Order: C-alpha cells, then structure tokens, then sequence
C-alpha cells in the first residue's frame, strides 16, 4: 500500500508514484480482459459503445442541467474508450488519441448556468483525470501543464470552489459528487505535477467528511432521507472506491457495510420505500438503490446489497464504466426474508425499524428519536412515528415537491420539514420565533412559520460545516434512554425505544419524554400493534399541546377511538387508536383536513398539490388528528394504542388502561405493558392487577436495572429476575392476578 | 404514622407523644395475650422465665465480656418481663415493682474494661430504656430526672461516645449495636423529657449510617465478609424495626430484603459458608443467620429469609424479647432450590455467584470486582476468585484468629487481609510502602508488609467516617466493565463479569483488568470451569508480575497444568487448570506451601496456626502456585482455564487456545469463549477457526454494542444478532468452520 503523512495537521495516504492509480493500478490491469469477455459485463461494455454517439439535436434540451451531462454521451465517452483500450493494449497512438481529442476541448469548455451544472462540470473533470492517468506516460511535457490549468479552470467553477472552502463537508453539494469524486479524481491524476489539488481536497475529505461520517457509521444508518440516500451515500462510496483502488485500503469505518441494509428494512411490498425525510412519491414504477447497492455490495462482498442492485442492474450513463471496472459478477445475491424482522440503529440516530414479515402482508412501523439533527434533507421529527401495512396508514406528511414549489418552497419550510407535519408532539408558544435566514441558496425568508414544533437549529436553519462546529453547536435534540427488542431475536414480540428529546424543542418545555413500544401479536386478525407514552412538561400551563396522528384519508372519531383506512390504490390496511390519557374528561380529540387543510398552520394552509401524473396515491396526505388536554396544565401525560389490521376488521381487542403502584400500563390481547406514571426510573416496589384468561406476555419498562423479585396474588412466582441497562425492562410469561414487584 | 421535621439540617422522624413507642405502640398491645398463647412463642417465653435465673457463682467468669451481658441473666431480665407485664395487664404496682427495681442499679452501675464492654453496657440501657416507655405512666417526675441523668452517664461510657461523635458510621463499632439499637432506643424513650439524646443518636444514624446503608442496598449485598455480616446486618435491622415500631414506616431502601441471599447463596453442603473478608473456619456446627433472617424475614415477610431463620431458630438470650415481640410465627418458609443458579451484585461492588445447583454436588464460584473499598473487615481483594466443589478448592487463605492472635495480628495486617492471600495479582514494587497507622484500636504499626498487592485506602489503613468521606477519598478500587448470564436466566451456560480494577493498586500499574467467565458444563464427568483471562500494564517492566491460585493440600505441577485435589475431611474434589497465557517459552509456575511458606510473603512467613479444635479441615490453607512471566516487560496477559471435578476423574476436557484476528479464546467440552486480544472494545471485523465435531455454544465479549454479523467458511451464518451494553457480548451456537464477525 501508499505512504500515510501528516499534510496540514491530518494523517493522509500519498498517491503512490504510479501510474495509472485512478480507479485502479498495474495489477488490475490484465484482468479487463477478462471483464471484458465476462457474459455480466458486456451488456454494460455495448451500453458503453453505444453511448460513444452524439446527442441528436432534436433531443438536445435548451438547458441543459445535470440530466443532460449524468445521461453521458459523445466525446467524453469516446475519449475514455480510448483511455482504456490504451491500458489493456498500450498501443502508443491510442494514448495519443486520447490526449489529444480531450486537451483543447477541456482548455476552452464552457458552462451555462442550471440546475447543479457542477456535476456537469466534475464529471468533465473526471474524463480529463482518466486521460491523464491512464495515459500519463504518453502525455507530453507541455501537455502535462496545459491538463493542470485546465483543470484548475473547472474546478474554480464548482459550488465548492477552488480552493474547495465552500458549502458543507457532512451535507449540501459539497457533500456529493464534486469532492468525493471529481476533485479526489483529478487531485489524483496529476498529484506528481500539481500536488496542491490533491492536498486540499483529500485534505477536507479527512479533516471533515471522514470525520463525521465515521462518527455515525457504527449505527449504520443516514440522516437525509430515503431519496437523498442515493446520491448523498453513492459519493461516501465513490471515495471508498477510489481510495482503496489508489493503494490505501479502506479509509471509511467498515460499519459503512450495512447502511442500506435500512433501505432494504423500508421496503414496502409494492415497490416503494417508507417515507423519511425530503421525499416525493409515485406507484408508477419501483424504487431502486441502484450504484450504492452496486458499489457497497460489491466492495464488501454483501449478497444482501448485491441483491439489491440486481433488482434493477442499469446504472446511469456517465456510471457504467465504474460497474464495469469494479462490479463483482460473481457475487451471490439474497432475499432480506431471513433477516431478523426489527433493526436498530443507535447513537447519534435512535430509530428502530420493525416488521411483521417481508411480504405483502408486513406491518412496517418506525420509531424515532434523533439525538442530533443534520439538517439539509432531513427533517425536524424527533420522536415521530410512522406506520404502514397494505398502504401508509400513520403517515409521514407533506411532499418535496409540487405545486408550492422545491427545496426553497414555503411548504417546505412552514410544513414538510417541520414537527406538525409528523406524529409527534407540538407545545404552541405563541411568542416563539423560528429564524431561517440560513435555510436554502436562494428566496431567503427570515422566519417560518411558528408550528408549535421543534427547534430550527443552525445560524437560521443552515447545517454545520463539519463534526466539529456541529458538536459544538445547538444540533443536539435527543438522547436516547432505553431501547431492545425479545424476546427472540429473530422474530421478537415486542420492539421498544424511549428517548427524551426535550433538547429538540425550545425552553416553552421543560422536559418532553417518548416511549414507543410496537407488538408484533403474531396473529391474523390483528397482526400489530403500537403503544406510545408521552410525558410533555411545558414552561408555561397556557401553551397548548398537541399529539398529532397523520393519515391520507379522513379518520373517523368516536369518543376515544380513531379510525384510519386505506380505500384506494389497492391499498386495504386499517389503523384503530385507542386513547388512554389524558383521560376522557380531560381529553379532545379533533380532525383537520381536507382541501384548504391539509397542510393547516395556525391559520394558514402551505398548498402543495401534486406535480402531473405524480404521487397517485396522495401520500402526501390530507387529514391529521389532533389530541389536546381540556384543561391548562404544565404536566401532562399522552397513553395512545394503535392497533393494526385489514380494513374489513370488525373485531379488534379491546384495550384496558392499567393503574398500578407507581405504574401505567396497557393490556391488550395476550400482553401487558407498563411504564412508570411520571415516566421515571421506578426504583421501589411497586405491582398491579391483571383480569382475563390464558396466558399474558409482559413487558414491564423504567425500571432501575438490577434484581427484581416478582409474586403474583402474594406468592413468589419469579423469585428471581433481572431487568438490564439498555432497556430497564423485564419480561415474563405469567396469568390473571394481583401482582408485585419487589427490588 | 409519625411527622418528619427537619433536625440540625436533616429530615427525621419525630417521636409522637405517647407511650408506649419503643419497640411497640398501642394498637400491639392488644396482640401480646395472643402472642403469649401462640405455640410457637411459649417456648421463647419459657426461656425468658428461665433467664430470671440469676448466674451460679460457679459459672460466673472473672472477665465479664460482651458474652457475659449477651448470655442475659437475673435483674434486668425480671424488669423487662415485669414491664412487659404491666403492658399487659396495666397493674399499677407491676408498673411500680419494675421503676424501682431497676431505678438504683440503674444510676450506679459500673463497667469493667473488657472486651466489647460497651455492648453489655448498651444492653443495660436497653433495659432502663424498656421501663421508662413501658411504664412511662407510673413514673414519678423526680424519677424521670434520675432515669434521664443516668441514662447519660451510662452513654458517655460507649466507645461512640456521648455526643455520639466517636468510630465510624459504615463500619466499626458504631456500626453495631450502640447506635442503632442502643442510644436509639433511650433516645425514643425519654424524648419527651430529654430530646437530646435522640436528636444526636438519631442524628447521626439518618443524617451517615442510614445514607451509607441507602447507597449499597440497591445491590443486595454487604461489605464485612461472611461472619461480620451477622452483628452488623443484625443492627440495621434494629434501626428498621425500631423506628418502624415508633410509627416512622420502613427508612431503609427497601432492597433491604434481599441482602441475605447472599448468604444462601454461599451456603455449603457441609453446612459452612463460603469464605470473604475476616472469617475462621470449623467443621462441628453448621453456620447460621439467625438473627438476621428473623428480623428481615418476619418484616419483609420473606419465606426464603424465614427458612433461613428456621434451621437453628435460636435467638441469643439477649434478643429472645425482640423474637417475642416481632417474630411472624404464621409465615411460610422455602428452601433455595428453586433460585436461579447465579446472582449479580451490582455497584459498588461487582459481584458474582454462581452455582451448578443447591445440593451435594454443587460447584459454587464467586467472582469479584470491588468498586469501592469497605476496609475494617473487608479484606483487600479486588479481582479473586474461589471454588468450591465437594470442598474448598481455589481458596481465600488465611484465617482470622490463629496463634497469631486477633484482629490486630501480624497474620491480618501483613497476609489474612491482603492481596497475596486471595486468588488476585500482584505487581511487585520493591520500594512500594504500604501505610498502616490507622489500623486497629491498639498495637499499632506504621507499615504493613509489601506483599505486591492491593493499596491500603484511608488515613493509614483506616476506613472513612462516613459516605461523604468516602466518596471523596481513595476507596475506589475498581470500575465494573460488564456483567451478564444466559442464555437462561434459571440455568445459565455461563456467567461473565469484567472489571477494571487499576485503582486497587498503586502508580505501579497503568492498567489491569480481570475477565471471569465461569462455565456451567451441565456434566456430569465435568460440571464446571472457569476462564480467567487478565490484562496486566506495570510501569516498570521490571516489577514482578504475579498470578496467584490459593489451596489447602499440596497442587501438582506438570508442565501448564496444575492439579489440585481434596482428600480430606470427606471432601473429594478437584480443580485442574491449564495454564494458556503467557505461553510455554515466557511461563513459569512454582508452588509455594508447607509449614513454614503457608503464609509465606517475600521473605517472612506470617504464622497462624489454629486454635485447639478450630478449622479442622485446615481451610486457612497451606499452600499456593505463582504464575509468572520469564521475561520482564511492561504489558503481560494471563489466560487460565479451570476445570472442576471429583478427584477420581480421570480424564479430564481437552484445552484449546484460540489465537484468532483480534481476538484470544478458548475451546473446551462443547464451548468457545473470545475475549479482545488487548481486552479493549473490539469495535473492527475480526475472526477464528474453529476446529471440532458438534454444535459449540460461543460466547463472545469485549465487543462494541450494535448488531453484528456472523460469517463461517464465507457465507452467512447470522445476518444480524446484537450485542448489548451491560455485557458487550454475543451469544450463539454453531458448528466448526471459519468465523468471521462484521460491525
Ligand atoms: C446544506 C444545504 O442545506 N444545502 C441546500 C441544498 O440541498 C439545496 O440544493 C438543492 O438540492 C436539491 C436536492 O434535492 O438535492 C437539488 O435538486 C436536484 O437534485 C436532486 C437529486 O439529484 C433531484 O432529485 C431527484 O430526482 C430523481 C429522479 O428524477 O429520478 C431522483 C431522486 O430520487 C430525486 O430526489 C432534483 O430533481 C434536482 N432538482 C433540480 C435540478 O431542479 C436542487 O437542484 C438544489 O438546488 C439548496 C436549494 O436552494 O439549498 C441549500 O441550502
Ligand atoms: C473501624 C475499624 O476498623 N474498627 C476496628 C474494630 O473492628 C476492631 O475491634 C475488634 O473487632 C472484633 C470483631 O471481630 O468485630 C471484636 O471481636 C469480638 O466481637 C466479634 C463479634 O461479636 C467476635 O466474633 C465472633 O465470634 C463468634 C462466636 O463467638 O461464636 C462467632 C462469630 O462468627 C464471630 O464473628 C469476636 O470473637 C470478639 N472478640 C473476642 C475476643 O471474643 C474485637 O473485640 C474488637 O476489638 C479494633 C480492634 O483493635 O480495631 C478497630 O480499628
Ligand atoms: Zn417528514
Ligand atoms: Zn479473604
């Protein structure tokens, strides 16, 4: 391998003086002929050929934005053809032809300003680098320095600039192609002649990006949504690749290997993902992770990934030539069926994913915390949930896109990407402001809506530049107090998460306290089930609270019991939610929705109706209910139960709140859950009554790790049990009776 | 109940203003008659009657001790029997008959120094205190005066002083029955005249001893060692039934209730107790907890505590009152049989028991951490282990009395309390000094012997005056790194704990950490094994490295195994352990023993011989093995397989090392055990082969929380299992192949 030195304060790998060391090195070199002959990979070597012709003019858009350049086609293609017929032939004149059909153009090109034209503008750079590099020992003397300055010209022009000072390292354009790729791709190739590009933008890699992306790694998991995961994560793998191929193995935390395994728990059976995040929605056609699971799972040898990318195996265009230099054909490829059905993915995130099965009868429920905020694509959801089965029943609301507009849309920053637009909790201080003079490139707007949600974090909802200034920040909006799920690990009754995320909301509250606990019931009729336990404490008993539940259909209310259905798109599910507390003399229970109030804000609605021929199935929604005390407190408990079933259900459990000592439960079915009534740790003996027949599964929560004792109708029946840190928790089988818990 | 007032800045119950309130109030009284007539009661009542007697000059010993005064006779007896008469009949002149029966002797009482006086002088308050609150109504107001001026006279006599300002509140003297029992129970009595007395004894019991005593609770266990644990646990139970008595409800941390499981858990099949701290040792009469398991057994109402008391329900004559006032005759009763074989005592101490079962044939082993130092009868012990199988095996040598004399004894200061006489490490600094001033009340020394073991905390070897001193000294002697059993909670494969002891020892050392994992072989050729794998950083490459394994007969010495066997007393059992770490090139292992070397420490052999007729099966011990590495070096590991059975077992469980990819382990029987190569976080993909017919039960530690991924011979095995925090280990079964673990 390369030589590792401290450059400017950080420990970085030298580009070894060889060449080529773009993409690969000698050694790979006699294997091209192999994957050129390799059944796999010569659709992709035709699609290659193919692409070698120019652009008709009868397609050729007058703007001509990153589509148009990421669909690549002409010279640039031929040029790398010929760049790589020089490495598997070095035919001298092949090298020449290269050179010099790539040098005047890369000298003189211009680009028209566009929708992310800096990936237009990189992925030319990167033809440039491949020339160089692979070419290197035919290139000319006054060649070499005419390549540099050209170089130096299109990297002046990128978002990042040049010197790449600009944007952010752990989200933002900064965070995509033009590092991770273009700039490392470049800095590479001419390192012997301009060392300084190299030096300066492999030096932000690992001062910054490196940094934060290995801090979040080892919980496997990405922070801008299910859509950004695509472009935001390929370019973490790009430099994976490109590093490794130049001679400095792996320089990423090799938890990188089962992010997408996220994606694959998300899965729904018709082809799409669960929500999260900046996202649009269609029923038109599959969603694919195409180049991560190409790049991921032929790196890390992953037949879970590689089964993902074989799903659909057509990369984009100006791509094909890195699945054709780095795909790994004879990798096996799996179902996700035997995986265990619930995931979890700890610090900085909190989430738990959890399923009833892999196919089109799964219940896919998750649970959020978020211990700290990413900002960009992600949104401000801490303790939201979200619950899906044959349809989105508990929906994430809102769209990216549509009539309001895109990123900068006031939907997007008064709604989309705001608490109200999620299943969580809103305490409305009518004084608080919300400064977003940061958010967005452009159409700046000082402040958003006030939603009684949580923080906009950032000098005026902008992200941090790196790890550094984000810890050191007010980024902070969680923190995760227990979590677990069993008793099987494979195919657990229940999946639970707590988290206090009173740091994600201003100081109108005092403390703001989440405990989900989803059941996989193992039955038919009714195949889920989930419990959520809010403890919200409000500076001032005047600020009204809010538990929100979103649905794309209206929901039915009588008394204490809300129904959602799914009636369209061939969408059949069914969501019932009991609420428990406050209880009904302290309890009102409202829906809004409809046209005018779908995306209802304290008065004002953020419209965002749907592009053309766009999200069919109106995931964006269009009701929400809403659960308000009757009485002004500062304390104040939420206890709700959702059950889930087909919408032809007629029967479903009845629920029974559990008052105990020192303790609230829920019994429903065959389980009993309890949780501490102030939601703290329970550190004193305490018990409760169960009534009904048959056997009950308990799983009892906030309780002080150590020994507990257990007897039922003051008789020993566990005499002795152990409740664990990571989940304060004890489970147990037991029958109707008064029970008491000693420790 | 009672109101709670706020005493010299602390929160303290008050006494109410009636009679009686010690040890009863009112609404009991009734109950006597009753009690009187039960069965069960009569024969305790008889030996009361009994106890009227006064001694036989004959039988009457020139020092009067504690023993003397506990062994209660004649006066006092008939005044507490005459008073409690009066509570029973309320006959003025019974009333009369017991004030001035007791009144004069009462004022002019004298004490002769011996033994414990302080204990025979607290118990002839306890009678004074008895009349006064019994027949408070036939007091006359100048005999109040005289009881309360006497009362005084005789607390100055105490050791703990008057003001009770004198010894320690978590452990000496102050720690038994003085305080707890003794000044409380005058104090509760003549408050109405003299509220002093209870404001300071009271005082200091709420304001130290209760705080110290709430702080340890929680994890169901004491500090004093095996013998110990009776007076002292006995007075806290005083004080729990005192103040609960007086109507001030339960002031311990209910965890109260299972601190004596501990001690069944550590009970033998020989009717002995497993060795801790300061103990002697005897093979005539079994070991009981009578006392304790009456008064926490009849107050918790606990069946298990109460077959405790059962076994010998023979209170000592001085507390047959107590028994008939407090003792629950109509309460249940259970053997420990059906206990989960392992129990964990948490924070701060670290503690682990494990069984095979509850009979005959159990292998008991305890495993320890030490958090936090207790000193006085606690001995210096962070880190050892002891086994028990059909006899004492790995032992904790020494004894407490011997010919070497008592508690003040060169064998106590310079071996019996020390880190040499435990199954430990040590790390020897030639220069190293070990303080000892503060130790013992009389015979002082200013250094103890430098036996390259533990520190000697305190100002000179001597424990803090309470919590708050402690916390802020240098008693912490260890951190607890995980813990954990499974996969069954009643029958556990294994059970593991880890903890990072550095701070027992002194600058000599950088790091040093102890892991046992203790096996339960669930065999009969074989039941039990323990894997101790250690970690040990000096700094001073040149300090000796020592790992010790205590026995009573000779061990055998071949090659890397060592054999040690009891043939002796009806004990039968075997331990055999296979030195693996260091290896065979960088290991030396000698045996040190016989008369002369039992107690042998670098250069003087401190000789305790026993008493006539005491430890006849010589549990003292006389011998031991030294394992130490032939080269000096700063970092050195040790790795040592134990295995435990009958000493007519021939053929014992194949030992294999496992040398894998940042990982060491062991192959044993049908089990695997991993630990990180440096014992650090393994937070990187690692692996190891697995040779070997049959499914393996694998246990792996030292991992990073998160889910995992278990590869063999390249395929996967388990897609995704999950270590947790408390543990940091995975569990599963497998066959042999190729492993590899991804994270
Ligand atoms: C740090 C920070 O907050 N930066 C902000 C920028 O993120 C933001 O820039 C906008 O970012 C969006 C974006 O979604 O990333 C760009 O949208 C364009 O690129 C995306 C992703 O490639 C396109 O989206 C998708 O289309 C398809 C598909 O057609 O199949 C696949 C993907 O799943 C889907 O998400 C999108 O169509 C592009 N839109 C264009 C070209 O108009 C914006 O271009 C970019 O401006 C700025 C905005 O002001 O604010 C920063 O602060
Ligand atoms: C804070 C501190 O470190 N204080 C030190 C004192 O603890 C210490 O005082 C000595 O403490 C011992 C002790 O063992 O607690 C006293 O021993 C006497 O009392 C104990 C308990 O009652 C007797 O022990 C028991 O004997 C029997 C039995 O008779 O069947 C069975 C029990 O299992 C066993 O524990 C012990 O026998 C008593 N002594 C005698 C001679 O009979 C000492 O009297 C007491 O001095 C002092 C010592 O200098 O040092 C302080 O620093
Ligand atoms: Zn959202
Ligand atoms: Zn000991």
């Amino acid at each position: 391998d390369v030589v590792w030195k401290d450059v400017d304060g950080v420990s970085m790998p030298i580009p070894p003086k060889t060449h080529p060391r773009l993409y690969l090195r000698e050694q790979q070199v006699p294997d091209l002929k192999n994957r050129m002959n390799d059944p796999k990979l010569k659709k992709v070597w035709a699609d290659m050929i193919k692409m070698q012709e120019d652009w008709k003019p009868a397609d050729i858009p007058e703007v001509k934005d990153f589509r148009f350049y990421f669909n690549q086609k002409g010279l640039t293609v031929r040029v790398e053809l010929m760049a790589l017929n020089y490495l598997m032939t070095k035919d001298p004149k092949v090298g020449r032809e290269a050179i010099t059909s790539i040098i005047d153009t890369l000298e003189t090109a211009t680009f028209k300003p566009a929708g992310d034209i800096s990936r237009g503008i990189g992925l030319f750079m990167v033809t440039g680098a491949i020339v160089y590099d692979w070419c290197y020992d035919q290139l000319k003397p006054e060649e070499k320095t005419r390549f540099v300055k050209a170089f130096v010209r299109l990297a002046k022009m990128l978002e990042c600039g040049y010197p790449p000072v600009k944007d952010k390292s752990i989200v933002g354009a900064a965070s995509e192609w033009m590092i991770m790729r273009d700039l490392l791709s470049v800095g590479i190739a001419i390192y012997d002649e301009f060392p300084e590009m190299y030096n300066l933008a492999a030096g932000r890699f690992f001062k910054e990006h490196l940094v934060a992306r290995n801090w979040f790694y080892p919980s496997h998991n990405y922070h801008q949504g299910m859509s950004a995961l695509n472009v935001r994560f390929t370019n973490d793998l790009f430099a994976l690749w490109i590093l490794d191929r130049m001679g400095a193995g792996n320089v990423f935390n090799p938890g990188q290997q089962f992010i997408l395994y996220d994606a694959i728990y998300k899965r729904r059976p018709d082809g799409q993902i669960l929500a999260g995040g900046d996202v649009d929605y269609s029923r038109k056609k599959p969603k694919y992770y195409t180049m991560p699971a190409l790049l991921a799972g032929s790196y890390y040898k992953d037949e879970y990934l590689n089964y993902e990318f074989l799903k659909d195996p057509n990369v984009e265009p100006h791509c094909k030539l890195f699945e054709f230099l780095w795909r790994d054909t004879q990798l096996g490829s799996r179902k996700p069926d035997d995986l265990p059905l619930s995931r979890y993915s700890g610090s900085p995130f909190g989430w738990m994913i959890a399923r009833t099965g892999w196919g089109p009868e799964s219940v896919i429920a998750e649970m959020k915390v978020n211990e700290y905020s990413f900002l960009n694509h992600q949104h401000q959801d801490a303790g939201a949930f979200q619950i899906y089965y044959k349809g989105p029943l508990a929906i994430d609301a809102g769209s990216y896109t549509g009539s309001s507009g895109g990123y900068n849309s006031p939907h997007n920053k008064n709604f989309f990407k705001r608490t109200i637009a999620h299943n969580s909790l809103l305490i409305y201080d009518p004084k608080e402001t919300f400064s977003s003079s940061g958010y967005g490139g452009s159409d700046h707007t000082d402040f958003a809506a006030n939603d009684g949600g949580q923080r906009l974090p950032g000098k005026g909802w902008i992200a941090p530049r790196d790890l550094k200034e984000m810890l050191a920040g007010d980024f902070r909006t969680g923190k995760i107090l227990a979590q677990g799920f069993g008793p099987d690990n494979q195919t657990p009754d229940y999946t639970y998460l707590k988290g206090d995320i009173t740091a994600a909301y201003s100081a109108k509250v005092k403390e703001v306290k989440r405990s989900f606990l989803f059941l996989n019931l193992k039955d038919a009729k009714v195949p889920a089930a989930m419990i959520v336990f809010d403890k919200v404490v409000a500076s001032n008993p005047d600020f009204k609270k809010f538990w929100l539940l979103h649905s794309i259909e209206q929901p039915e209310i009588k008394g204490n019991q809300i129904t959602i259905k799914r009636t369209k798109n061939g969408d059949s599910g069914m969501l019932v939610n009991t609420a428990l507390l406050p209880d009904a003399a302290n309890s009102n229970i409202t829906s809004i929705g409809g046209k005018g109030k779908d995306f209802w804000v304290f008065g004002t609605n953020y419209t965002n109706d749907p592009k053309p021929g766009t999200d069919e199935a109106l995931e964006r929604g269009e009701w929400r209910v809403e659960i308000t005390p009757k009485k002004a407190a500062a304390e104040d408990y939420y206890l709700n139960v959702i059950q889930i079933a087909d919408n032809t259900q007629q029967k479903l459990h009845e629920v029974k709140r559990i008052d105990g000592d020192k303790v609230v439960g829920v019994q429903l079915a065959d389980r009993i859950v309890t949780f501490s009534k102030t939601s703290e740790t329970v550190d004193r003996p305490f018990g409760f009554s169960v009534v009904g027949k048959g056997t009950f599964k308990f799983v009892m929560t906030d309780l002080l790790p150590g020994t507990w004792q257990v007897l039922k109708d003051g008789k020993i029946l566990y005499p002795a049990l152990s409740a664990k840190g990571d989940d304060g928790a004890l489970y147990f089988e037991g029958t109707e009776g008064t029970y008491r818990f000693l420790r």
